[PDB]
């Protein structure tokens, strides 16, 4: 099943997009500046695109560590963002009150891992009638996706993205089952599946060789974060890396599914 | 560290602590059946009791499920199981701005596990100034609850209990690492640690083997959700007396 | 179901029976005296002991470590220790051909974890009709060790005990399950379970509370690979050991 | 590091080369027959080929379940093939003294994952002198591989191939780490790295997915049974190996990039 947002179609069988962007927004100047090279480089090379951000990021490794703009001001700094490069945008929400405030801004509303079975803020993000990116928990099994799922079609929105983001291996530690991809399209309708390799890994010089395994297993999309200058890439090597994944996502797709 | 919760004192050289009653909170008058149930049990057997449920069921089965009496209703009623038993009560927060209004009524706020990292709410929890039962992930090692621990620190609360509920292992299945308590009382300033027995199964079967073989780790205490409770607690009762009986090695 | 092993009984309702030795046997005299330390402590508590050494270990942390005094030396070191203190003993087997002569002199034979599931070793081991300690894998689940008790049982031997070590957890770590202790007793028809608990340890430092831990599920004995316990603590580790055990054994199967 | 194996280079920046075969050796025809089928499909593919199979089955669940035709009729027809059609050929052994025998006539001696760490077995097949397929355990991590190496090198044969075959996640389940294959490149000299996608698997539906995935990591060679519940059904072969070649040969013309 594919996914219109804007004049962009989102789909297993698609040129991949590209849901890139930063962790946190803090700033419009330097916010723009990355989103600019983001467009600039995904424009050159004919790759569909996304901006993605976090106005809350409330996980972080000290208490008083910036949070990020809030929502207010950071429904304003991705208004921006879409009047200057006419692109869609994606941002995480938190509480149901939410909800619909990011989703009069945003083209694609985003449920963090950890809230991932909140079922108040699954019903809440239904009714905006929006298209949504399901982050999947690392403690979560593919098959137990369908779960989320259903309440979403239940709460009346079948606009649903699976984001692959790996799986808990020991302590501290995350292995992407490249087996999940299958399971999660076989078992929740053929959704569009997306991988976020920036969140599933602890090291930058893996990502190549990571998302790259990830795309050679056909998907609807790429999830990363870049940095101006410990897992987001480098923003100055978002060209080089971009010509390999594409390369790989139009040759795969190029060629039908192959049934063993 | 020893924390006193009322006449109770909790700390892992003390006797165990249980923390028990139901899931969430159905009504006031089955509530107050299984919180004196409990401590009936509890009393006879002599054991310290912390009544403990949720007033909301965060994730439930369909989008239409029943949710549990909310904030409002479960905090008159733990004010009622407070006033008749004269015991502590415990229950879980979820927003930032239930934790004030929480703790003025329940003397121990807990810290959801899936919520564990969520900043908001650990500080909002630790304003409070109430004693806070930390979940630990089971997607998080022993040795990253200092972090946690750290953070309650800065924002200025040191009344604080780690309790274990397993660690993912492969997909839809928990282990717990018996190791992990003693790393957690290692290197978080021997914090009482308890241990959530029902969380960390599958079956019911095996609740007493598990619960034996955490508790014989030297622990503050147990949380847990024919007289089975009671054949239950008088097992883990003699080993709990056994173990806190020798000195550390 | 129990286990005779000479004049010790083996079992998960018995008094605990401690597993322990040197890792590898070289001179009569150094294992004598090792030995002799593990007796007297074990005496002074009344603790079942059956002394365990490897005489050819086929599993060394480098090509050119030690790897025993071999067979024919080794046995005849088993025999003087059997004689000089009227224990049991037990040894690991790695080659089929070895089976038949190791079990003419140790009362308990042992297969490695990594050959648990090698077909020929098995049989060799099941023909000698002596007592078989099989050590679970840390890749072999508890409901897949009833697999390996059938192979036994196939080839005629069911006087076995199964051996945890721990389970594969992530990369380059162990967790012990004690769920699986059940489980194993369970869908093995309760065979005697013993805990080595040496194994899975991170530091030294933890032996104890993993053991009790173990121990507290109801086993029928306790493994050494005695990181290592100094020996010198042995009496006051295994004081807390026999504390929890006798509380344990003394009260029924709920 | 590359390693010649006849007019055959294996290398992580090389066209993969397919280590393919059975499961286990049952008679002459049916091992010819199978075989003739891998040759002729690689050939016209143009993907270098090693020819696999088992002489024994050492650990089967019962003791008497079938275990293949054994060691002296197995090399027999081994000797068959490298006559009939000039190519390499792999098998795996299970005992030390089984190792110099096998190694006149398998260019390639396969240590058993499960026999990773038993040491005069190691020593027995270095001593040999082959090139040595090391299957890695699932229960060893891809930096401890470094130490199953150490050996070998210690025991002076360096010739030595890394196979991957997946990961012990909770009890009966294997996850494929794709960052591993990486690691035992950085950490094991870049010694020649292939994935054995058939053991790694439970259900055969998924063994072009999990291939491709190994494959794009930039690896020297995939490692796979057929059969005429995971192995591939021989037939699908050519159509199979169309789509990893694709592959293989899309992220070999690009140079490897840092980050
Ligand atoms: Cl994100
Ligand atoms: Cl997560
Ligand atoms: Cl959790
Ligand atoms: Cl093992
Ligand atoms: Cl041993
Ligand atoms: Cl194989
Ligand atoms: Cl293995
Ligand atoms: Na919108």
């Amino acid at each position: 099943m594919d996914i219109k947002i804007n004049d962009i179609t989102l789909g297993n069988n698609s040129p991949f997009v590209l849901f890139g962007g930063i962790n946190v927004l803090e700033s419009l100047d330097s916010t723009l500046q990355t989103c600019a090279h983001y467009v600039e480089v995904t424009r050159k090379l004919g790759i569909p695109y996304i901006f993605k951000a976090s106005f809350d990021k409330a996980n972080r490794s000290s208490i008083h560590s910036y949070r990020g703009v809030g929502l207010e001001e950071g429904l304003k700094i991705f208004e921006k963002v879409k009047a200057e490069f006419g692109i869609p945008v994606i941002t995480d929400v938190h509480e149901p009150h939410q909800c619909q405030p990011v989703a009069e801004v945003c083209d694609v509303i985003q449920l963090p891992a950890f809230l991932a079975r909140q079922t108040d803020l699954v019903v809440a993000m239904a009714k905006t009638g929006n298209v949504v990116n399901i982050k999947k928990p690392q403690f979560l099994s593919p098959s137990q996706m369908k779960n989320i799922v259903e309440k979403f079609h239940e709460a009346g929105n079948g606009k649903l993205i699976l984001c692959e983001r790996g799986s808990s291996f020991g302590y501290d530690n995350l292995v992407v089952d490249m087996l999940g991809f299958g399971v999660m399209k076989q078992t929740c309708g053929n959704l569009p599946v997306i991988f976020d390799v920036t969140h599933s890994l602890g090291r930058r010089a893996q990502a190549l060789d990571l998302a790259l395994a990830g795309m050679a297993t056909r998907l609807a999309g790429l999830f990363l974060e870049s940095h101006p200058d410990p897992s987001a890439l480098p923003l100055h090597l978002l060209e080089d890396f971009l010509i390999r994944i594409k390369a790989l996502d139009d040759l795969i797709k190029s060629q039908p599914i192959l049934t063993i």
